[PDB]
């Protein structure tokens, strides 16, 4: 038996002093439970909107993720745990090897009575991408004890969500009822949209509460403790020469998952499009996929299970986030090579030779270069290969060196050293040449 | 928590014909789910079952552990299970129609709640709505949502549960009774041609609203109002998901002709069965709506996502009560779901085959003379074996409402069809 309450949930970093800085409103769903260590719950949705005074992208949860994400304090002008800019509100895991995670205060209000959950940690953020439901995350963790309070701790109207912001917010909503699991091999460069109907990912922290009132004679200074970062999906898709777009790609996706089980991964919510539109991402960039159903074609869709992996045990880069009111393909392609919308990454490369030659005669060298699209990118170094033909070799600059003995055509190649994989090529032909030579 | 929740029908003197224990999901709020709506203006409950047939003890009929919701959903008469209205059962099947449902009140439940050893009720509640689950992982999830007068606490228990509710036989039959078959399959068909096709359903829901208006109470009327809430329009509605393509619906011809035929079709006679429809006997629910609308718009436009099908079911006239109905059975098979959808029930044969006959087996009729024509009906267990008599493809031959045959003036085939409803012919062809 639950009993149905008007109720208003809040979140400070404070016990005293809250103001629009240190505390905010959280807009939970029905389904919200606390009691008592104690334990709560409560879902929200990702609701990605352009906050009036700096004009940045955030949600109106930033707390819960920063929470979930780091051990420091708040600040979203960084580039660690919740942060954010005028393309994206972003999240990532580097800052959270600490015993305790930010601490949060829940504030309670339901039916003119209030009471608060005294230093809580986030544990876990499960986070829905069923079509019909998309960017709801059910929060759960746990607080030392749920005090009642005798009055207002706060003023909840001036602390509280006004009706411009209420009204920003509840347009919002992802809305395009759709989902992408993005799948790139890195060696290849083989990349695969797979159509996402149902499932869910969690951020999970594997707190450890200590059993309070075991007395100490030297105070614990910690009240738990987290455990391995797990950054995981179960997922269902519609996988088939149709949905991805073709035999070709369906059957290269299924000789790929034969002998390729680390990928780089992006789950768009949302969909992704030319045009501005709302959307939130989950990069993982060295993701374990599991397809094991991909050749049996069924009305159930096919499972789709992936564990995110760290590159290093505490590197904190198992996966990170991306939410925007108006991402584009171009800027999730950002955050996907580069952790943030913003950052421009490489697009495409045209190689170019000095005078735009084509051939090259025997001894001589000829210096590349490229063009990089767009002139906006970060990073537009390269790294230059032959990938075709042997009568010519390159150097780590670009300048191409002919064979003195050898002829034919060589594939000089281009690579994007900033994470996008693109590339570029030209075909150069060595050649003879007209210098009298004779016979010693 | 621990929860224990029980519907009846009184206030006092309970027993096991009044009272029920309901297995509830995940807890009854009481605030919800889309209730009823205030007149004359100047509480809420909802929880979620699972749709659980399975074989009664006592009676070997099939039975619901929540049929008291089904027949206060569907009725405002006091329970009948032996009955052909409302909540009704054999051992084929529980059926519940919504052909007694013409009341401002339909039947009332008080709802019992014991949570933590503490008891309290909820009087005098309607059940205004049942949303029904299609979603493939989680087919024949009910959620129940109405209202009540109010909750009152209880300071001793009313009944004993123990007694009452659920013994550890029975919930342990309950528990094996799910639809574990993922796959639902909504059959439509358009009567007028007898064309018929089986759509894959992955997801969605179907919704049976009463539409309830409570009266806003302590309102002083001169001479006492004797109702509290007014039944409004009767709506089964449903919002699905299809798997509709060339090789979902067995053949790109099935899938043509569908797309054919809704483009100038739009009503059906259509039945949901969740969990299936198989030679062998297994659990099944299955919805049944004789003239419902049917709306598929992107049927072309989409091609392996998924395809909206929006359906409204529509009485026949006026007061009918027959917008569709419902049958649920731990030993469905196609023959008693076909029975279901032709019948209403399940343990009714519907006609599967007619074999037109002669006077003899004679087809020898040249010129201007009777000849009797009659039927052999399959199965002999059918409930009705009438058959409608005409001339397809016929050049100078006349039929009656009989089975009587002649080709007047010299001027040089015969079908039945059952009046059963089922849509089966039988043919034969004469000389002449
Ligand atoms: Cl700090
Ligand atoms: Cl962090
Ligand atoms: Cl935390
Ligand atoms: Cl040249
Ligand atoms: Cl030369």
């Amino acid at each position: 038996l639950q009993l149905l309450r008007n109720t208003r949930i809040f979140v400070s970093t404070v016990k005293t002093g809250h103001n629009k800085t240190n505390t905010q409103e959280i807009l939970v769903q029905d389904d919200i439970s606390w009691g008592q260590a104690a334990e709560w719950s409560f879902s929200t949705y990702i609701l990605p909107y352009k906050d009036k005074n700096t004009s940045k992208q955030i949600v109106p949860d930033y707390m819960l993720w920063h929470a979930l994400s780091s051990g420091r304090a708040i600040n979203l002008e960084g580039t660690t745990g919740a942060h954010n800019n005028a393309t994206n509100f972003m999240v990532n895991f580097k800052d959270n090897s600490y015993h305790e995670l930010a601490m949060l205060h829940i504030y309670i209000l339901t039916d003119k009575t209030w009471s608060y959950i005294d230093s809580c940690q986030i544990n876990q953020a499960e986070v829905n991408v069923d079509i019909e439901d998309i960017g709801r995350v059910t929060w759960s963790g746990n607080g030392n004890q749920l005090i009642p309070l005798d009055e207002q701790p706060f003023d909840p109207d001036q602390i509280g969500i006004d009706d411009e912001t209420y009204m920003t917010i509840q347009g919002s909503y992802i809305k395009n009822k759709l989902t992408i699991l993005k799948i790139k091999d890195m060696d290849t460069n083989k990349s695969y949209d797979i159509p996402i109907t149902g499932g869910t990912f969690t951020i999970n922290n594997n707190i450890t509460y200590l059993t309070p009132n075991v007395m100490s004679r030297v105070t614990i200074p910690i009240g738990s403790f987290t455990g391995a970062f797990e950054l995981t999906g179960s997922l269902t898709a519609y996988l088939n020469d149709k949905s991805l777009g073709s035999m070709e790609l369906y059957k290269d996706l299924i000789k790929t998952l034969k002998v390729v089980n680390r990928f780089e991964i992006a789950l768009v919510l949302g969909g992704e499009y030319d045009d501005e539109r709302p959307a939130a991402i989950l990069v993982a960039k060295q993701a374990h996929v599991n397809i094991p159903t991909i050749e049996t074609d069924d009305v159930l869709g096919t499972s789709v299970e992936f564990k995110a992996i760290p590159s290093d045990l505490d590197a904190g880069d198992e996966g990170y986030l991306g939410f925007s009111s108006k991402y584009t393909r171009t800027t999730i392609n950002n955050l996907i090579v580069n952790g943030d919308g913003a950052t421009d990454a490489v697009t495409a490369i045209t190689v170019k030779s000095a005078g735009n030659v084509t051939t090259l005669n025997r001894s001589a060298t000829l210096q590349m270069s490229v063009e990089v699209t767009p002139s906006s990118a970060r990073n537009k170094e390269v790294t230059w290969a032959i990938t075709a033909g042997d009568a010519a070799t390159i150097n780590a600059t670009g300048l191409l060196r002919a064979d003195a003995s050898k002829t034919g055509a060589v594939t000089v190649e281009a690579t994007a050293k900033d994470g996008s994989g693109v590339k570029g090529t030209k075909v150069i032909t060595v050649t003879a040449g007209g210098e009298n030579l004779y016979f010693q």
